[PDB]
């Protein structure tokens, strides 16, 4: 039937649980005490496999904003965007991302995904291109599929492949060029200062997503493309809310005069609800912190720096030379080495994202931490000397 | 440029506002006092828009629900359903949708568009079908536009050319038959029935969409389904969190033995961030109650009745003959006939839902009015009053 195409999947599955190893897939965090402490399997952990970057999740103003709405306004709206649902809070967060980003125009969508994909189908058509990166996101291959674009993926990271594809294009249509500030997988970071150049010489109009890097990169936290010196070049900023800002939810930003009436014509924008009022209430309070979380910010790549420095001294294989963002991606030799490591990390009280084929290219198995801004220093000392026990055991290190 | 593309679509809308009518797609809730009051460009008005068919919006256990969720767990997860993104009460609300449907298996989305999306791309791939009503809800289309199958599309609540279709197709490849309970722009219902004894006749899968009918149709409020004795013989029920539940959310449940394996394979399912932990806590609440919510039930069913009753009798062509759902579709003659009673409406303190093309076929112009379990009986007689008045001065009745 239908469902035999499982076959292999399901076979793989088991053949994984046979190790003895917890199913990396159905972890529950029973409790969450805080951003970087939870309780997994009855045992109290340190999470270091979140997004939570600036610890925006239990943050006090942020918390109260959620009761507050689900009070005045209750639990969800029952409408759409185009409808009946959008109250207060919606056209509040669309504001505060507006005043994040210093744009006129503000898109928000129920995720991230749903961001990307609606925003990539929607703005290139029949006739038109959409340029990027190998190992975009799959939301945003999504979006291409979604869509009736011409597609042209460019070599991963690589500046000469983006300039040289893009220049066999035509010249008359109109093109997008979809770009990733932080490569999720390793931490590393694109160049984008480079590749904004080469798109605006072939006169394409650039998207940037910068779900990675919200609150801690730029002097205004906007992200990558901002500590790169592209402020008012990026004609579209996609996000998330799920990220950085701590709840669910996608935006599209941009200063284009024409660009919020994107909203009469994106079907993933349009055929679904709007957010929650305690979703967006939460948005709101939390994204406007993070215009100034100054102490936060600062912690976060203290942090970042201490376990990027102590996971490399002590002989682990990195993703990234030098500390580039608030994920460490530790690469390991075969998926039994990452799976053994994993596993002792675990049964000792650690939390880290396990990624194995086919999250990854064939020959890549990785253990990818994320640091928090409030995670402590004994957090992260205790965190390495739990990587320096279990990579002794395992005989990584 | 690449928004040269909406040129039309804003001269169109420009056209409408140019007629002086409130700009349909920006109706903002200041406040919103319960499930069927808000106030809208500061006027006091009565909400008959909305899909909250059971007022779970303002329940008070739903709301307690989610203000501990956030106390406890934070505002979101920051992590998706396959690494560190399950908490407690994700598994709460699959367990929750098990009981509602009496199902072995369930799979949460983070919303409904994103479920059919996901599921529909995933069940069926390159050599199977996916066999579809003509007008079927966006996503669904999305989500065959998405996948590898061939698309095969039969004549709107047509059983004869599903059957004829069906019986062109190849006998062996397998196949995915999606129907929809409700049929949301009229609010009439499926032949659910014959439909499905067509589908299982020509040895097809069924997978039924169950948004409109959640909670008030069928003996256990599972849907059109079980109100037409269809219990054991659906494989996959579709839904939503953003309707009766009260929420923000999508669903797949099944009984098929391999049916959870889809969460290793399903894009949608893995490349977004789970729901926060307010949302899925509201949502078990809600989806607990809506088990055996008979009072509210009861209120509503009544509350439609005289809804579909009374705009009949007073002359207005209704989508449908007799009251078939919580959908009452008034029909209007030309584009200008709706906006003009839309306004009137408005303008006195009615919210209804307006539909134009291309939302709706060329041709149909709707006020579509959806009741809820917590209007009273004062209301929807005051709502009758305001459809009468407005119809007289606008010359509809
Ligand atoms: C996280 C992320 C997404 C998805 O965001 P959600 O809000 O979790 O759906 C999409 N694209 C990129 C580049 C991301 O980093
Ligand atoms: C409401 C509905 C959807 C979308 O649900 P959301 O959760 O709002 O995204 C999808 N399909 C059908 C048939 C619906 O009725």
């Amino acid at each position: 039937d239908l469902l035999s195409k499982f076959d292999g999947l399901i076979a793989e599955r088991q053949k994984l649980l046979d190790s003895g190893v917890t199913d990396p897939f159905a972890i529950v965090m029973e409790q969450v005490k805080s951003p970087t402490e939870a309780v997994i399997r009855g045992k109290d952990t340190i999470l270091l496999g979140t997004y939570n970057y600036m610890g925006m999740t239990f943050d006090p103003d942020v918390i109260a904003a959620g009761k507050e709405a689900l009070e005045k306004f209750g639990s969800g709206t029952c409408g759409s965007r185009m409808l009946n649902g959008t109250f207060h809070d919606h056209m509040e967060v669309e504001q505060a991302l507006r005043d994040f980003y210093g744009t006129t125009g503000a898109i928000v969508f129920s995720t991230g995904y749903m961001a990307n994909l609606g925003i990539i189908s929607t703005l290139a058509g029949k006739g038109e291109y959409v340029i990027l990166d190998a190992d975009s996101h799959a939301s945003i291959y999504d979006g291409c599929q979604q869509g009736n674009a011409e597609i042209v993926r460019f070599r991963h990271n690589s500046v000469e492949d983006l300039d040289k594809r893009l220049g066999r294009l035509p010249k008359e249509p109109a093109k997008l060029v979809v770009l990733e500030g932080v490569y999720s997988m390793l931490g590393d970071i694109a160049p984008l200062k480079e590749m904004v150049a080469v798109a605006k010489k072939h006169g394409a109009m650039v998207l940037v997503d910068e779900a990675h890097s919200m609150g801690f990169f730029g002097p205004n936290g906007r992200g990558v493309y901002e500590a790169q010196g592209l402020e008012g070049q990026i004609d579209f900023v996609v996000g998330t809310f799920s990220k950085s800002v701590g709840t669910v939810g996608g935006f599209v930003v941009s200063n284009h005069p024409k660009f919020e009436a994107v909203r009469l014509a994106c079907r993933p924008y349009i055929f679904t609800a709007s957010l929650p009022p305690s979703v967006v209430a939460t948005a709101t309070t939390s994204i406007r912190k993070l215009m100034t979380a100054h102490e936060k910010r600062e912690r976060l790549w203290s942090n970042a720096r201490a376990l990027h420095g102590g996971l490399k001294a002590m002989g682990f294989r990195l993703g990234t030379e030098t500390c580039d963002s608030a994920i460490v991606a530790v690469m390991l030799e075969d998926q039994e080495q990452a799976a053994m490591m994993w596993q002792a990390l675990l049964d000792g009280g650690l939390y880290v994202n396990m990624a194995r084929p086919p999250a990854t290219p064939a020959g890549t198995f990785l253990l990818r931490c994320s640091i928090c801004a409030e995670h402590t220093p004994a957090q992260i000392q205790t965190v390495l000397g739990m990587f320096q026990a279990a990579g002794r055991a395992v005989g990584v290190i």
